[PDB]
């Protein structure tokens, strides 16, 4: 029972920065601690979830093994990087995700028409929920708006499964944006890649039913009454 934000890879959001408002909703059920030194399989001992909010330094094949072990051990991981993907972020995180069928592309999602927000990349997505059960908030068969700021789209193929899309009014249209991996009886290791680290920051989490989305992404990671 500890949630671990990674911070030595020059992450964009660490516990010192950024995801300040996200922590308040987690320090309720968890012990949030940052990570400053190299990832050692022992270090991740208590950890229920490891998080990288927008890494910007490369990873070492040594560090990767540390994580694939940790994921097959029943650990959980959450990787979020942003607009422009690995080509604006200078990090080799894809080498790890490529094994689970997820790969963060290098493009930015934009809006169709101006509403509420300054920048074109502050994309507002009305019908992006893909799995029905992810309406673990209300609605069934109503909509769910979230603000998808400064983000890239994911290439998702099995075994991973896409669960949020850019929608029908953002561009690229209908391309995956959040992907999950539960597979195998490892048992029950869980990975979740999000196409943008900003979606959960203080700047946007409060704003547009992003908060319900967070709740669900974290109940699936931190399982959780969620089953696709």
């Amino acid at each position: 029972s500890t949630i671990l934000f990674n911070a030595y890879k020059k992450e964009v959001f660490t516990t010192n920065t950024g995801t300040k408002s996200l922590q308040k909703r987690l320090r309720s059920n968890w012990k949030i601690q940052s990570l400053k030194d190299e990832i050692t399989s022992e270090k991740l001992i208590g950890v229920k979830l490891w998080i990288t909010a927008g890494p910007r330094e490369k990873f070492t094949a040594a560090e990767f093994e540390v994580l694939k072990k940790y994921l097959d051990s029943g650990g959980d991981i959450l990787v979020m990087l942003g607009e422009g993907g690995e080509s604006r972020f200078d990090t080799n995180i894809n080498f790890l995700l490529e094994e689970y069928g997820i790969m963060v592309n290098n493009d930015a999602v934009v809006r169709n028409v101006y509403y509420k927000y300054f920048h074109p990349k502050e994309a507002l997505v009305s019908d992006g929920v893909l799995n029905r059960e992810i309406s673990r908030a209300a609605g069934k068969a109503q909509a769910l708006t979230f603000v998808y700021p400064f983000g890239a789209t994911l290439s998702v193929m099995k075994p991973a499964v896409a669960v949020l899309s850019t929608g029908s009014v953002c561009f690229p249209l209908n391309r995956p944006i959040l992907a999950f991996y539960h597979s195998k009886n490892q048992g029950f290791g869980k990975l979740a890649v999000l196409g943008s680290c900003h979606m959960f920051s203080d700047q946007y989490l409060d704003k547009e039913e992003n908060s319900k989305i967070m709740d669900v992404v974290f109940q699936w990671l931190t399982t959780g009454d969620i089953h696709l």
